[PDB]
Parts: structure tokens; sequence; C-alpha cells
């Protein structure tokens, strides 16, 4: 069973500014034989199931817009959003669907700072 | 945390066919405030990340074939595949995102009759 581990919990950061958000697994999701990390990451917003942003770690799901960008692999994954917009206010979770049971991360709750 | 029984775990069905999944969740994933159920069903084929096919129990995707059903409310639910087609033919998890850990059922794994 595989851990996901986010940070921060919360996050405050201003309009215009970049946003930072943090996930560690337990155990690399790193395949060997296609050197594919089956790594992902979810938006939900208020009122909204979570939506899929990014999927092998950097992939951006069609739709996404480019600020949102995913990097890191094996057990040290990234998601910056760059010029951060007030509809970019949610809840983000890191994914892994490496092997089951797939496993999300507790999640890292965006908000505008004050 | 919230425990997702999914059954059966694997299915071997012939084209056209109806397909019945079922997953129960051990709390009720009700929300009073927007009587929304926090339950999805996502479809995983081969060398391809998760994708949702249904939220908020039976509200599908966009652009998700309509064969594709969800029914339930509370804590038993169920997921209908009418018609079945060979692009059918992979693993289904049923998902609770009504709260962290958010948690998949075990899942089904869907294939052609021999």
């Amino acid at each position: 069973d595989i851990v996901m581990t986010q940070s921060p919990d919360s996050l405050a950061v201003s309009l215009g500014e970049r946003a930072t958000i943090n996930c560690k697994s337990s155990q690399s999701v790193l395949y060997s034989s296609n050197s594919k990390n089956y790594l992902a990451w979810y938006q939900q917003k208020p009122g909204q199931p979570p939506k899929l942003l990014i999927y092998w770690a950097s992939t951006r799901e069609s739709g996404v817009p480019d600020r949102f960008s995913g990097s890191g692999s094996g057990t040290d994954f990234t998601l910056t959003i760059s010029s951060l917009q007030a509809e970019d206010v949610a809840v983000y979770y890191c994914l892994q669907y490496y092997s089951t049971p797939y496993s999300f991360g507790q999640g890292t709750k965006l908000e505008i700072k004050r």
C-alpha cells in the first residue's frame, strides 16, 4: 500500500503569484519498462467533483491551462501554478495509480492570500 | 475512514450485453446541504490513467457514452453498461470523494467471455 503525503495542507497565494504544492509517494511510482510515473494531480473546485489536471506526472489533461505544470519523478512530485487566478481556488490532490489500492494525498487547500 | 466494497472482482461479458457493477460505502456519502452523493465511477483502459465516467452518482462526464449509467443514493451504488462494446473492456472503480482520505472500491475487471 503506497502512501501519498502532500504539503502544505493549506496554502495562501496572492493573485498573479506562483503556488507550489508537494506530494511524496512512499514507494517509487516510476515503471522501468516504459519509464512512466503513475502519478496524477486533481483539482476539486467548490461544489464540483475532483477533476484530472495532470497525469504521468507532467502531462496536462486537455483543457487544463498551461499555467498548471507538473514535475518530479520516482517519489518526489511537484504541482506548480504560475500566475494564480481567482478561479484556481480549490483543493488539490495527488493520486498514485501505479499499484492497487490506488491512493490520494490528503489534499492541499488553496485560497487567495488576505 | 470510508470503505468502498465493490463487486464482482471479475466480469466476463459478451458484446452487446449489459454489465452491472456494484459498490457500497461503509457510511452514507449523501451530503445534506446539496443532496448530492459524493460518489464517482472511473474507467481505466490499458496504458491509460483512470478516466472519470460518472459523478454525483448519476451525472455523466461530458463525452462519456450514454450507455454508461449510474444509479443508487446513500450507500448502495450501481454502474450499468448497456450495449457493451469492445472499447468498454477495462477495469472499473467506484470512488468516494465525500471525505479524506478518498477511497476507491477494489475494482472490477471486465473481459470478453471465451
